[PDB]
């Protein structure tokens, strides 16, 4: 599990999105697993407007923050399960690093603040979906 809470907005997972985020929807893609709710209260988290390919993710299933080197937002084929078919997740970002059922919501950051959350992982590899586009989570 995990959100960034930015503003007047939370950003999670679109998979674990829960009635109340569905009820105050503002934003989701299904092809980048990601749903954007509104709030009441407001968001101190910043999110990191750059091209930086380093950072530190949180990895819930070890309770411990990792540093990792990942790739640029991309098309990835993601294999099946009970929340999506077999489809390829876009602007998603690959580290080597671990990750398990349970991880997404993790945030991964950089310098610059926050980059975006775990969303995959598999076969010593964790995918996360890039934020940093989402430049009206600002204003
Ligand atoms: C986060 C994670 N690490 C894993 C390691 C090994 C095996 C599975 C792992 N998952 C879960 C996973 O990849 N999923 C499930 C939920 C929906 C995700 C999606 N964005 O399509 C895909
Ligand atoms: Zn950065």
């Amino acid at each position: 599990s995990g959100a960034i809470y930015v503003g007047n907005y939370r950003v999670v997972n679109r998979h674990l999105a829960t009635h109340n985020d569905w009820a105050n929807l503002v934003w989701e893609d299904s092809s980048r697993d990601l749903l954007v709710s509104s709030t009441t209260a407001q968001g101190c988290d910043t999110i990191a407007r750059c091209d930086c390919q380093t950072g530190v993710y949180y990895c819930s299933s070890r309770r411990k923050h990792y540093p990792v080197s990942f790739s640029k937002p991309s098309l990835i084929f993601v294999e099946a399960s009970e929340y999506y078919p077999a489809r390829y997740q876009s602007h998603l970002m690959l580290a080597v690093g671990h990750s398990e059922p349970g991880d997404c919501g993790g945030i991964l950051r950089c310098q610059h603040g926050v980059v975006g959350i775990v969303s995959t992982g598999g076969n010593g590899l964790v995918g996360f979906a890039d934020v940093r586009d989402l430049l009206w989570l600002d204003e």
